[PDB]
């Protein structure tokens, strides 16, 4: 048995992370706007099987004026690698980033305490993600809830540029050609303000617009899965994708260098 009790699924490959679906079959259920205390309802995607143990959970927020349909593809994509995922609607489509941060935490609270799949969730291993103003909300949730295990803002938008108190592992995904939350005034200032003692990464999508996160995207899927695995599951089998090195090769037992050059 693997030393890490949170490892789920077979050893990962680039192929298996780029594919449309991971190793786990996915089921879905929903929570109505009325039943959802403190948020606008959502769809819950979960692995049908329970025989490998409980899973971490992830809440995902859409952006300004948007609904679940703009982030829906992330549900099956991420859940099929071993996570319980809720794609939320917000109380109103005009909610600002700090309101979305509270709604992300309210959705996690619902999943852990009241949802029909709460028994397959490890309530100590939670994460937040979001698009645009939902990505701004992701940063605020990570700042205010340091017990979160991972945060992934997608083309984030926020008027606060200083995230120097974030102590949650954070992967920021920016879109090179974003004209709505330009990376020069949003994503990059956010990344630069995060502490260097916090595990972090910035991934910029070549040629991409603000709406790249709203449809199936091999790169967003690959690195979001690797980030959630590495930090929600402590799964160091995924370090090879986040921090590649020649010694990932089976023929190479060690590799040192004075890279970059
Ligand atoms: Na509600």
């Amino acid at each position: 048995m693997a030393a890490n009790p949170y490892e789920r699924g077979p050893d990962p490959t680039e192929s298996s992370l780029e594919a449309s679906s991971g190793p786990f079959s996915v089921s879905e259920t929903s929570v109505s706007r009325l039943s959802a205390s403190g948020f606008g309802g959502g769809t819950i995607y979960y692995p049908t099987t329970t025989s490998e143990g409980t899973y971490g959970a992830v809440a995902i927020s859409p952006g300004y004026t948007a609904t679940q349909s703009s982030i829906a593809w992330l549900g099956p994509r991420l859940a099929s690698h071993g996570f319980v995922v809720i794609t939320i609607d917000t109380n109103t489509t005009f909610d600002q980033p700090d309101s979305r941060a509270r709604q992300l935490m309210a959705a996690l609270n619902y999943l852990v305490n009241r949802s029909s799949v709460r028994s397959r969730i490890d309530s100590s291993r939670l994460a937040v993600m979001g698009h645009s103003m939902g990505g701004g909300g992701t940063l605020r949730a990570a700042e205010d809830n340091p017990s979160l295990k991972a945060a992934i803002p997608l083309t984030p938008w926020h008027t606060n540029k200083n995230w120097s108190s974030v102590r949650v592992p954070t992967l920021i995904i920016g879109a090179e050609n974003d004209t709505i939350a330009p990376v020069s005034s949003h994503a990059k200032p956010f990344y630069n303000s995060l502490p260097s003692s916090t595990p972090k990464a910035y991934l910029e999508l070549n040629g991409a617009s603000h709406f790249a996160p709203n449809s199936s995207n091999t790169t967003i899927g690959k690195y979001s899965i690797a980030w959630l695995k590495r930090f929600v599951d402590n799964d160091t089998r995924y370090s090879q994708f986040l921090c590649p090195a020649p010694h990932d090769d089976s023929a190479i037992s060690e590799y040192r260098s004075t890279c970059p050059y």
